[PDB]
């Protein structure tokens, strides 16, 4: 069926991180698309992607980028849809540049930001799912089952 | 009308920041409740608030805290609703402690984090609006008007 | 005999760090328990653990967590017992997120925080021992012997 | 009555912060002494203070310092009593130098570290109280009352 | 005369900083335009400004922004002209977010970044002048005079 | 033909980073020279290099250094030419010392600073090319072709 | 008497900090000179000052600067005298840029670095005194008196 | 002959760094001693070492430590001799805790601080040599020869 979440990232090297978002949406049976869109090298591609997202039926955009990470913020500038941002870990500054470049958006143009790295990618997918679950009772039930299994699966003591 | 967004904050001192979220929801005519809930000083109040949020009809929770800011994360631990986190600027570390203790959530329990301070409070309310707009056409139109006015009102040159 | 110290951690991956606390309590013949309790994935488990700790005869809780590290702080919210916090080293931010998330507790709910990593785990055990030694003369004598041996064992010059 | 807690600080300028520890111990009626002891300017005063603390009847030492804050760590070097460290906010680096120079102790000589500033001073006194409460039933009851009042006094909504 | 340098900034609040660039270009008699252009609130205004800059006769663009400062980078995405970036000091993080989000550009789309604040604004105008001076002899002479006066005017001893 | 760009660096160990600047100038057929000049070990060599650069026909200087990185700044003190600075990644502080040592120049003596590491070296070359392209139509055409190919070469989706 | 210590600083604004070095040398009756020398705006003045320091009879140089603080390091490049560096507190980054750009010198050209701000200025003068005291018995006695008075004058308890 | 420089460090693991100081003193034929002295585990050893250093004929102390690095500062508290501090690189925080713990000494008790790691150890030795060279003409000549060879040995271009 048509995608309701869009996962976008600046480059192939981002995929090692963003694949965890993709996996989780697939696990929760959320139809989505996964694309490369680079804010600095393909800025017109980004403009077109973001401003047509709503009319294309997307409900949430998950965007990942590292370094001077402008992809989530510029996506949000062109869409009214909620945009979730994943800071990709950078080589020198370990994602601190990614984090600050994404989370520190000015008032008026939001990006809901998740943790640096794979955890943030997973949680962007989960946050997107909790948003969609507000209107989709079947997904809401799957998400509840997922959260309940997570809780039940935590062991009671460590292995030495 | 029954609140569909809950704004919670750790203390009265957070209100200077979180009032910007409250004002924005009011401007967009989003029914909401605005409460003090402290993860450390009132942990049972928090548990009850978060675990009953969904059955009370809340759709999104906005949570603001500073320092070792645990309020958004522990709220997300007890609800399947989307939780948006606002790092409140702390005295010594200028909200960097607030930011890291909110954004760096483990995979499995997300918090959509906004900028440190008033800007983040305003954006949490806007992000909450964009989530609700997915399934409220009248609100989607008002949000569209809000973003259009923001864009159109930016001056073309500085005043000296 | 019944445990007087509880060592808790969010996950198996924390054990590589927290095992040093366990080893030291065993060395000093301090009866203890070692458990996994995750603040975000098992928040009700945490609530029950912390609020029954005193009646179960625990005297000190040592809690380790990394990233948005909320386990020590939320433990302290539910118990009047002293809670000692160990920041576990995180991948991207090297435990700085862990450290700030733990040490920056608001006035009214304390967590005595130790160094990032294995050193902090060892010192949490030693700090717990110095607390217990205030009422336990045999342990006080063992601790004094331990500190004295540490001092006597420092070499006078390096090996080239 | 003879002091069971010693509060020491590097200088008069630290008092603005450490007075919060003094006030809390007084509120809980914990006999204590409040002194200036500087690791760098009065190192022999420090050596004598710390090495005689236990035989003088002290149970816990609370030590506050800023900058290259060596007072808590060197105090712990000379006593087997639990030492709690308060990072005082420094002018330039806002207590980040204070924090790192206190919390990052080597394994073998612990300092239980609290938050930067007044909050950390208050919490050091509370942590000291929770330690003493383990073997003083009357004090344990007063601490229970203190925490219960803290929890109950948190307002339910912000004042505008 | 037609502008050969464009100074753009995200908002009126940036003017306190960017006015130093404007004053310097005026002092050196470099024809320029000074405009407000916001990457997030006016992204289409930015796209148009940057993509037409060269055909409008601009030679250098100076762009100032704070927080998640995306203005210089997105400007460079759409022009082949040299873009110089001025990190504006932000309230919470003192321009460290501004700095990292401007300087850490991916290979392929450069931004020549100057210091945080007024100094960086002044230097962006001076750097723009040194670029134009390469092919404007009269301006090169005025810049030489400017640097010579700067050097010669430094006092030999402090005034008390 | 005679060099119009000078690439300088403090040591052989900088070459692993600065070679990317060299490669890009060669790709764009920009005549250049590549030298070692160390601000601290050969300060008179630096003084002579920088103050004769313009008369030798250089148009732009690209300077790379790490740690207490003073080579770009001191180069700029002695020339009126535009100086572009590349922070070389340092072992302990990952180039943060390099970055701050270079970008934070006082008003009056500019250094256009690029990203930490290989990306910054590549972009210094590209920034130098965009400066030269202002007066050199053939190079301007090559640069435009280069930017256009960069944009066209970005893939549309990632490889799993 | 001829100066044996040179105090140099980048600008008049540094004097608020460096006056503490000047006052201390005067108190200890160490003949000195106090001058403005800026690495970036007056690089030839710096070269001449540093290379002639030893033949002019100077024994120690104290150098203060903020931001990209290159003054101490470039001074050490041109003299074999010990150079002591004072990081002056900068507006945005609170002297962290000053600190890193001074302390992180390459092996081969040392700068003995003191604390950010007035404390570092005072300590640079004291460190210079302790160096001169090695071969001036009268000064060694005055320094001994100074340190003894410092130690003895520390109060025993805070004033409320 | 009797040692005139003392190199001290907290542990064997510091030797990997401090060996570079030792090597350089030996190269310059400066008689020295090299010892382990740990501020926290052997505080009385430190007190005795530092307060007898001058009467034992030492002229300069070089002290290295990592983490909460108190060895240089506490050494300086007990001696009037110049004390040079080397921040040893720490595992989690890469020596930033070491650096701040050492350099941020309060006014009145100086530590001349060098770079994090091997470079700082080498430069502590060189700084110690420049201090001793003020009174020792033969060493002064060796140091000048050493500095001159360093300068002459810098290559003119990199190897590809
Ligand atoms: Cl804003
Ligand atoms: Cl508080
Ligand atoms: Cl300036
Ligand atoms: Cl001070």
């Amino acid at each position: 069926s048509a995608p309701v979440v869009g996962i976008i990232m600046g480059s192939q090297s981002d995929w090692e991180t963003m694949r965890h978002a993709d996996a989780l949406l697939t696990e929760l049976e959320i139809p989505h698309e996964t694309l490369i869109v680079c804010a600095h090298r393909t800025p017109d591609r980004l403009a077109d992607y973001a401003r047509t997202a709503a009319e294309r039926g997307l409900n949430v955009i998950i965007a990942g980028a590292g370094g001077a990470a402008h992809l989530p913020g510029m996506c949000a500038a062109w869409t009214r849809l909620p945009v979730l941002g994943v800071p990709v870990e950078s080589r020198a500054l370990k994602g601190m540049d990614s984090l600050l470049s994404i989370v520190q958006m000015p008032g008026g143009v939001p990006v809901g930001t998740l943790a640096i790295g794979a955890s943030g990618a997973k949680n962007a997918a989960l946050l997107a799912a909790s948003i969609l679950a507000l209107y989709n009772p079947a997904l809401a039930a799957r998400l509840e089952t997922w959260r309940a299994l997570q809780t039940a699966s935590v062991p009671n003591s460590p292995i030495t």
